[PDB]
């Protein structure tokens, strides 16, 4: 419905500061005490007028668990106040239903769910939406297709908001890493033996063709030892020059369905390696997870147009797995942006 006119930025993370503990009310007193049961949770959002939304970066925390969905989709499950979840998923451009089975599991115990929900718009720009009053609820288990747009909420009560951010039983949620690098790789070229690599730069290419699908956002996370540049379908996204603090992007303008992400990464002397971990968002609710890994392909002398998505890959190997995150000689404390 819109011209996307966003183009790759720093990844901005969602805050939960302004968002509210939501239970039913079962109890009148906030942080109470609440029986073993599941409990239904809806909100329909509607974009600003003239705005599209494109796709939404989510923290979610509960006691006890919880399941998200978005337009009927299950995009999540998880459980937890200590530290929120993050999820990203691909939106409809006007309206969105967002819908979460909660679960007090602990008799006597206290119960609810805290999301929120940052929205990234076809301009460029965002907003926060987040749990509270305004959500609908019910005092009786879910019913069948609860989350379902097609469910009519309009004589569900008001959610019974059970606390703040700052001011609840639970205290503030710690917000997870915006991804993990758990699961993925330092790569490099072949030339990388027993610990250390020549000086100079070398590239990377991954691509993802899901022809079917109708592809939405990505969210990079990437640090590399020395410095890198990363680029997705031929345009610069960004550089970092530290292998101790990550940089998260978000690419909202992604191709629907062929996208390439290149990376020069130079080495100043020593050890070396790139890592990274890619989710993209697609617009039936689904997404997937890329990591650097054997499957990207790398090229020892750099080649012009090394960064366009169509280039001959003759001549470029699979990358070298040097290890997987954590492994010396950096280890498993890298500094990662929120979510
Ligand atoms: C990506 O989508 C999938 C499915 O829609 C989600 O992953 C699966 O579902 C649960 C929900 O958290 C995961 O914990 C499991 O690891 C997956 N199922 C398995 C391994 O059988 C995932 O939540 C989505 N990621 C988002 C929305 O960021
Ligand atoms: C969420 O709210 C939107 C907007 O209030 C609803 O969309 C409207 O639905 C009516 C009835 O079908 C249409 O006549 C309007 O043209 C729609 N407006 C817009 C701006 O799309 C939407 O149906 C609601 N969704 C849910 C699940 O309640
Ligand atoms: C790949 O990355 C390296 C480092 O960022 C680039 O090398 C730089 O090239 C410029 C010329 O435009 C020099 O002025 C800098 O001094 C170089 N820096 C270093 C650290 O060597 C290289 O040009 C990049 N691109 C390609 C295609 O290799
Ligand atoms: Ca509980
Ligand atoms: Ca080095």
């Amino acid at each position: 419905t819109c011209k996307i006119t966003a183009t790759p930025s720093q990844f901005q993370p969602a805050l939960l500061n302004a968002s509210k503990w939501i239970w039913t009310g079962e109890n009148p007193i906030p942080g109470g005490s609440n029986i073993i049961s599941t409990r239904p949770f809806r909100k329909n959002i509607t974009a600003p007028c003239g705005k599209c939304s494109v796709c939404a970066t989510i923290v979610v925390a509960s006691d006890d668990a919880h399941t998200f969905y978005v337009n009927g989709v299950r995009i999540g499950t998880g459980a937890g106040f200590r530290q929120g979840q993050a999820l990203f998923v691909a939106l409809q451009p006007t309206w969105n239903l967002f819908a979460i089975a909660g679960q007090n599991l602990v008799a006597n115990s206290p119960a609810g769910i805290m999301a929120s929900i940052l929205v990234h718009f076809s301009d460029g720009t965002s907003e926060t939406f987040v749990t509270d009053e305004s959500w609908k609820t019910l005092r009786a288990a879910p019913p069948e297709n609860f989350q379902l747009p097609s469910t009519n909420d309009s004589n569900w009560p008001s959610a019974a908001v059970q606390g703040a951010y700052q001011n609840s039983v639970w205290g503030p949620p710690v917000l997870p890493p915006v991804l993990p690098l758990r699961g993925s790789n330092w790569i490099w070229t072949s030339d990388n033996v027993n610990g250390a690599a020549p000086v100079g730069s070398r590239a990377f290419r991954k691509t993802v063709n899901q022809c079917t699908k109708v592809a939405v956002c990505a969210t990079v996370l990437i640090a590399a030892d020395d410095r890198y540049t990363l680029y997705v379908n031929g345009a610069t996204v960004g550089s970092g020059s530290s292998y101790t603090v990550a940089d998260a992007y978000t690419i909202p303008n992604l191709h629907p369905t062929f996208n390439t992400f290149a990376i020069n990464a130079t080495n100043g002397g020593g050890p070396a390696g790139v890592i990274a971990t890619i989710l993209i968002t697609y617009s039936d609710g689904s997404n997937e997870t890329v990591v650097t890994d054997a499957s990207w392909k790398a090229i020892q002398t750099i080649p012009q147009g090394f960064q366009p998505p169509l280039i001959d890959e003759f001549g470029w190997e699979s990358a070298k797995i040097i290890g997987a995150f954590g492994v010396a000689p950096w280890g498993a404390g890298m500094v990662i942006p929120s979510a």
